[PDB]
């Protein structure tokens, strides 16, 4: 139990389950490693890195996460600009929440595994992503590792990527979470081009009124970025919690 829960819970002033939890309001930060095997648009030599570093800080007003994942070639940059739900995950973790609605770290304390995948219509292959959360650290720090495999369409250097509003409906059944989600993203040259990509999810954690069968996750002002210069991948999105309306 939490050294702020009771036996778990947490107590006033404080949330999460009851292995992990945080004091109300306060900002909080997520970080790890990631290792990557991309191969780009149709070449055979995959672009492969590893020990990278991700860096996420949030602040809870509007549920909104900021996602900072640095040294990421200028191979692979441009073309991981759509992948926004890499740090999204966070963004559930910590979204607002309505009436009788919790958010993912309510549900988890951020102890829980997430493997979700990718398909680009029109376009061979899929993206699978690997994600590994492990509670607060020895510096008061969230702790995620995450592990992406797979191929992405091609993106021009210099690039540009937009996103609109949306919303995602997560459905449990048996301390499982598991979400579908036909999505759309524009690309912009150094002209547009509007492309469609589906994400599949499947998220498992350890539970001690049951939770609503499903809740409706709606994201907005969301940013993603890519710098040559830092070589900096980043993706920012704010996040609230509820019923279908």
């Amino acid at each position: 139990c939490s050294v702020h829960a009771e036996c778990c819970r947490c107590v006033a002033n404080y949330t999460g389950n009851g292995r992990q939890c945080v004091a109300e309001g306060s900002p909080q930060r997520v970080n790890g490693k990631v290792k990557g095997r991309i191969f780009v648009g149709s070449s055979q030599v995959p672009v492969v890195f590893e020990n990278t570093d991700l860096h996420s800080y949030v602040v809870m007003n509007h549920g909104r996460s900021y996602t900072a994942i640095s040294t990421i070639p200028e191979t692979v940059g441009y073309s991981l600009l759509p992948l926004a739900p890499i740090g999204g995950i966070i963004g559930w973790m910590f979204a607002v929440e309505q009436d009788g609605f919790k958010n993912g770290f309510s549900i988890t304390g951020g102890e829980f595994t997430r493997q979700a995948e990718v398909t680009f219509l029109g376009h061979p292959g899929k993206l699978v992503l690997k994600q590994q959360f492990s509670g607060i650290d020895e510096h008061g720090h969230l702790t995620i590792s995450t592990e992406l495999e797979g191929r992405v369409p091609q993106i021009p250097y210099g690039a540009s990527v937009h996103i609109e509003p949306y919303t995602e409906l997560y459905h449990y059944s048996s301390s499982v979470i598991t979400s579908s989600s036909t999505r759309e993203y524009t690309v912009m040259e150094p002209p547009s081009h509007t492309h469609i990509y589906q994400w599949r999810q499947t998220i498992t954690f350890q539970e001690c009124p049951a939770l609503p069968s499903t809740q409706q996750l709606s994201v907005d002002s969301v940013f993603v970025l890519y710098n040559k210069e830092e070589r900096i991948l980043r993706y920012a999105l704010s996040n609230s919690i509820g019923p279908v309306r």
